[PDB]
Parts: C-alpha cells; structure tokens; sequence
DNA sequence: TCACGCAGTATCCTGT
RNA sequence: GGAUACUGC
C-alpha cells in the first residue's frame, strides 16, 4: 500500500485546477523488475494565511486608537463575522501560532501571536492590503500551491517520497504507466538515505527548412539518442547512448531520387521514412510516448527546437499533442512569453536540458554555438550543412543519407557535451542544496535558488516569509596600482570566501541588523546568536571546502579533477549569489542595507590589511576588494614563502573566521591598469624547483571583442 | 513570467 | 551628455 517513489519534477496550473500539484517520477515494479514513470496528484493543498493582531482596537481606521485590548478571540470573531461573509468563504479552520518575523514591512514585531486560517483553494483569494478592526496585516494571500506543499512537507529537491494509503484514478490523467492520487498533503513524507534511481535520457536534434511563402520553419529530419539507465550520482555511461531512432520526411514539393528505398534498405532498418510532415510529427510523438524520457536534452531546445515543434504540431493538427509532455490536456499553452516557460509547460513533467544555458552557466567560451562548444569541450571538428543545401539535397540518396547522418552526429555531440560537464549530477546537487525544482535549476538563473534556500531556512526555523513580489550602494575597494614591470617575486595574499566569512564573523543577518526604511547600518551586537543567513552561508562554505579537499587528493585523474573544479566554482557562485540577492531590486529578500554593510566591512578589512603590511615595512602595489600584492624585492623563493607565512599569520591574528592565504607567487609581473595585468605564476614541484605558468587577467588578449590575429 | 551585486576599461556618435 | 561591448572582484 505504501507508495515509495523518486520524484523528479512538479507541475501546477494555478488557473485550471486549484490546489492540485502533479509530481512526476520513477517507481519500482517487480513484474518487469525495472523502473517505470509515475504521476502522483496531490490534492487539496489548502490556502494558509496569517493575520497579525493589533495592540489596540481601531474603529476601522476611522476613530483611530480606541483603547480596547485585542486577543486572538477578537481576531477570530472579526474574521468569522465580517471578512468571511464579505469575501464569500464558506468553511475554514483557524488556530493560533507564535511566529517570528524580520523583513521589510514596518510595524511588524519580531515575535507575535498570529492567527492562522486554513481554507480550501477553491474559495476566492483575500486581498493583500486587507485591514480590518483587530488585525493590521495579512500574510500569505498569494502563496502558490507548490510552494506551500514543498515548504510544509520539508521537501528539498528530488528525493524518495512515501505515500500512505494512495488511491487510484477514476479516469486516466497522465501518459505515464503508474498513477496515484493523494487526498491530503500530510500523506506524503520524505525518506532519507537512499540512492537515486536511473533516469531515461533522450538527446534530440532537428533539421528543418524555411518555406519562404509562409516564413515558417518546416521539419524535414529528426534524430534521437536514448539511454534507459543514465545515472544521477555516478559517472556518465560509456557509450553515452544505448539506442537511437531517426525519422525523415519528404518536403511538400520535392520527391525522393527514385533510390531512397534501396538506400534505406542497405543502410539500416532504424530510419523511418514518411511522406508528409504530419506523419513525421505523429511518429515522433508516438516514439516519445513509448520511450517516456525523464530528461530531454538538446541545443537551443527552449528557443528554436520545441517552439518549432509545437508550431508545426498546431499547424498540422497532429492529434495527441500532449504526448510531448506527460499530462493529458486539451488546450495548448499560449505560444510566446519570456524565455521558454510556454515551452516548459508544453513539456510539463519532463526535464528539459538546453546545453546552451548550462554551458553559459558552467564554462566560459568565445561563442556558445554548437560548433564552438564541440570544439572547446569535446575537441572535435563539426561539419556544417549550409541552410540552402538541405533543400537541394533531395536529389540523390547519398546526400539525403548524409544529411540524416549529420543530424545523428549533432545529436551525439549534444549528448557527449551533456555528459562531459556533468550537467545532470551537478543540477541535482544544486537543486538538493537549494530546494527548488530541477527544471527551474536547469533553466538557468540564480535568484530562484537563493530564494528557495532562504525560504526553507526560514520556514524550518518558525518564521513568516515575505510575500512573493507581484550602482545603488558602495561596493569593493580597488587600490591605486603602481603600474609598471616587476622582475622579482610578487606575493599575492587573498582572503578565503571574503563576504561569506564577513557575514559569519560579524553576524550580519535579517534578524541581527536593525534596518530602517541610504546609510550604512551599525554592526550587530556580539551577544546575539547566529542567525539563519550566516548559518546557511557556513554550510555552503563547508561544502566547497570539502570539495577542495577532494581536489587536493594526490594522483587524481585529470578529467575528474576538472569536474571537481567546476563543482567548486558552482558552489562559490551560489554563496556569492546568496550575498548579491540582498541587493537585488526584484528579489523576494531585498535588504539593501545589509548588503551595503557587507561591502563596507569588506572595504574596512582591506584598508586595515594594507595598513598592516605597510607597518611591516613591505610594499603594497595592488588590491581588488579582497587581495593584496606585495613586492617581496627578493629572489630566494624559500625566503619569500617564509615571509608569506609570517604576514599570513599576522593578519589571521586579528580575525576569528576570516582567513588569508597565498593565492600565488608571480616570478614576473606586468601591471598595466586597475584589473588588467599579466604574470608568470610559480607552481613549486619540490626540492626548490618550480614550473612557471602564464596567467593573464583583464588584458585585451583575453577578450572576445578583438580580432584573433 | 523573468532577471545575483558593484568597480573598471575600451570604442563610438550628436542634421533635419 | 548618450550609446555598445566584457573583464575583474
Ligand atoms: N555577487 C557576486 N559577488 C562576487 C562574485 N564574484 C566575486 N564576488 C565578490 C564576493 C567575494 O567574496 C569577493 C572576493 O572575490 P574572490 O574571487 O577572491 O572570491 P572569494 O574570496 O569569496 O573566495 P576564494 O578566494 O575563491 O576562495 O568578490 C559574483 O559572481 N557575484
Ligand atoms: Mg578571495
Ligand atoms: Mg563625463
């Protein structure tokens, strides 16, 4: 009876079905002794709102303070008599909860006794600014259903969930193989310490042609590579694809060169030849339904691939468009909108991986075209089929087969790139750390991840989170450089996780600093307890540190090492974003004061460090917001290292959690301008010997807007 | 429906 | 005064 399944994606429709969340994932079946797709519909996720009592009764804001003390009974009576009837709410359940609060709404105390009202999602929605006579504010009016489910059930990222007493479905509701319905959200729980299951993956590449008359792109070939046991916690499987399927359709005008039959006969039996685009799209939809991939990967999938797929399906009236997704629906989502949210909805329940977004997030390249990505990652050369030659290729069997094989090779390249960067395992790790949905993580961006991280952190610690929204401050300090050429060892001292360590050390948090709705707030007292933001930051930092320790293992494979490096970078960025969102205008946690303070402290720190170095009678020639370059004026490497250690210790002696380390020893330096220099980093091998590696920072030579020559 | 912060260097244009 | 790029942290 207990349904144990691994959940990968969640989809909700705020307008069609209120209070229903469609989780999708994998379940284990002994009859087939394998893993099959499952769709669980959590129902009746009741709206929860919090009412804040007033200290003194106010005559509907007309007579102002009246002097009558207000208790929870007064608030409940006011809600039951006036608000409920006015806004057409039939049935609700109310209780009292003591909750804390520290955010950007004034007159809301730190810890207050709120009245929590729970009522179905079918009823209307109370206004945000609703003010009565006993309560001064209402929180949670527009909270989404998925957010409520995830936060209430403490679900963070893909994981194993147990459902008690599942129910079947009166009629089919999904294209999966197993379905269940949960009548309450309390029946779903998370079970920890279990391995992720394998997930099917389909890498697809399309080749189209632009019909000038309609200016609409028409599909002529599709290729797909499918793996049925792709892991989410281990290295990619070699080879990266198990099976494949290719479909080729004749254009609306041209005809085959009277030899396609023999060509396909002698080539292979896995190529399906169709005569009309309708048949091609139908066969593709049927194949997608049969394979049932949990991850669909491609290049420009959000931009061109899926948009053109849906457009052609609509134009050709191909039956059963919903096969492209995992939920059976009648009305297509509206074509348009920013990014690919319409495309995401069209493929609801199926994770979509655009290697362009992941490449932009993970690595840096001059261009993110497929050719450049293959050149830089896989180190291979990809041939390009001119757009004007695809149409003319329908004149010989050899050329058409070559076109189809080119599409196949493009799909293989996409899958190989996906495997190389560890897009999927890294996405899973980031999602688990943050707590968002995996599709959101793979769509790119940083705001959502930190938003959900802080949401979970605050909800777990008995807080009322804000309501979703419906050069502004000083930054770092860049010391004036002594531009020139230095032929002696240059010692670079860099701080470790500067801003996160500042947040931890000085205890900068929402609940610690006293903000007032553009001046730098005072540092919080040292007699308080560590807040939520510091603790979370610490966690992230520790994760990164552990990864670095792994990177330090001796005799490690190159590729694996690189992977670890990428991971480190990701985590660092996450922490930095946890800082930066504090000054993000459109963030759910806009706390510009706090961020300002952070930066200010950083500046102070740098200043102090510089002063100390000068008190040691050394020379300081550069520094960018956490670093100092010292002209050792020496040529004995060992001695330089000694000095490093010395100053390092000295600096550390002033701080508890902050740390400074030797970020590099430059044999020679060419310091041109602020944030523009070159050097020969010294990597010691042992016995006093060392190798030199060229390093450039900010020079035009490392910019993409100049001719390669 | 979206989207991390700020400091800094380089190039180019201002008619109806 | 403005506009367009992309480095640094
Ligand atoms: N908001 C934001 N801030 C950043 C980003 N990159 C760097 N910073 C800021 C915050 C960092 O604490 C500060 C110091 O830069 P670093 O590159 O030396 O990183 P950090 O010291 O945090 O760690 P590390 O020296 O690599 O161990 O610069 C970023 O991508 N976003
Ligand atoms: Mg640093
Ligand atoms: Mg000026």
């Amino acid at each position: 009876q207990v349904f144990r399944f691994y959940w990968l994606d969640a989809y909700e429709d705020q307008y069609s079905q209120p209070g229903v969340v469609y989780l999708f994932g994998k379940v284990w079946i002994e009859s087939a002794d394998a893993y099959v797709s499952c769709c669980v519909s959590v129902k009746n996720i009741e709206r929860t709102v919090y009412l804040l009592p007033r200290e003194n009764r106010v005559q509907l804001s007309t007579g102002k303070d009246t002097g009558a003390p207000v208790s929870m009974m007064h608030v409940y009576q006011e809600f039951n008599e006036a608000v409920a009837e006015k806004y057409k709410i039939m049935k609700f359940k109310s209780k009292k909860v003591d909750k804390d609060y520290a955010f950007e709404i004034p007159d809301v105390p730190a810890s207050s006794e709120y009245l929590e009202v729970r009522y179905s999602a079918d009823s209307p929605q109370l206004p945000q600014d609703l003010k009565g006579e006993t309560f001064s504010h209402v929180f949670g009016t527009n909270t989404s259903s998925l957010e409520l489910f995830l936060l209430s059930r403490k679900i963070k990222g893909p994981s194993w969930l147990e459902i008690k007493s599942p129910q079947l479905s009166s009629q089919p509701m999904s294209w999966c193989k197993v379905e269940a319905v949960v009548t309450r959200p309390d029946q779903v729980s998370v079970v920890k310490d279990l391995a992720p299951p394998p997930v099917v993956v389909l890498s697809l590449s399309m080749k189209t042609v632009q019909n000038a008359k309609t200016h609409q792109n028409e599909i002529v070939a599709i290729a797909a590579l499918v793996h049925h046991t792709f892991p989410l916690d281990k290295a990619p499987p070699q080879p990266p694809f198990q099976t494949h399927f290719c479909v080729l359709s004749k254009l609306n005008d041209c005809i085959f060169p009277y030899d396609y039959n023999e060509a396909v006969k002698q080539k292979n039996a896995n190529i399906e030849i169709a005569l009309t685009e309708r048949t091609l799209l139908g066969f593709f939809l049927a194949k997608i339904h049969k394979i049932d991939p949990d991850v669909i990967v491609g290049h420009d999938i959000y931009g061109f691939d899926l948009e053109v797929l849906l457009q052609r399906i609509n134009s050709c009236k191909v039956p059963f468009w919903s096969k492209i997704g995992r939920l059976r629906r009648s009305v297509m989502p509206k074509l348009g909108g920013r990014s690919g949210f319409a495309e995401r909805n069209a493929a609801c329940g199926r994770i979509i991986c655009d290697i362009e977004i992941s490449a932009k997030e993970l690595i840096r390249c001059k261009s993110y075209h497929l050719s450049e990505l293959v050149h830089q990652i896989l180190k291979a050369e990809r041939v390009v089929i001119p757009p004007e030659n695809i149409r003319n290729a329908y004149n010989d069997s050899v050329h058409l087969l070559y076109m189809l094989e080119n599409t196949w090779i493009d799909a293989k390249f996409i899958l190989q790139i996906m495997c190389e960067l560890n897009v999927l395992p890294l996405a899973l790790q980031i999602t688990n750390i943050a707590g968002n949905v995996m599709s959101r993580t793979l769509m790119g961006g940083r705001s959502e991840r930190n938003e959900y991280l802080l949401l979970h952190a605050f909800t777990e610690n008995n807080f009322i989170v804000p309501d979703k929204p419906v050069a502004a401050y000083a930054g770092g300090l860049v010391l004036e450089p002594k531009v020139g050429f230095y032929d002696k060892f240059i010692l670079l001292l860099d701080f470790n996780s500067l801003y996160p360590s500042i947040i931890q050390e000085y205890n900068i948090c929402f609940t610690t600093v006293h903000r007032e709705a553009d001046e730098i707030p005072e540092l919080p007292h040292s007699d308080l307890e560590m807040g939520i933001l510091p603790r979370e930051i610490r966690k992230l930092v520790e994760r990164r540190r552990h990864v670095k320790q792994l990177m330090k293992q001796p005799d490690l494979n190159p590729d694996l090492y690189l992977q670890y490096d990428i991971r480190q970078k990701a985590l660092k960025l996450t922490a930095n974003s946890m800082y930066g969102c504090l000054g993000f205008s459109y963030s759910r946690f806009y706390a510009k004061p706090l961020a300002a303070l952070v930066t200010h402290q950083g500046r102070e720190i740098l200043l102090h460090t510089k002063e100390m170095v000068q008190k040691m009678n050394l020379e300081v020639i550069y520094g960018d917001t956490d670093s100092i370059m010292i002209n050792t004026n020496c040529n004995n490497l060992e001695e330089v290292f000694k000095l490093g250690n010395r100053v390092k210790s000295e600096i550390n002696k002033s701080y508890k959690l902050l740390e400074i380390d030797i970020d590099g020893i430059f044999k020679s330096l060419l310091l041109l301008k602020k944030k523009k220099y070159a050097a020969l980093t010294v990597e010691p091998t042992g016995d006093g010997k060392y190798v030199t590696k060229q390093e450039l920072k900010g020079l035009d030579i490392v910019r993409r807007d100049w001719c390669e020559l």
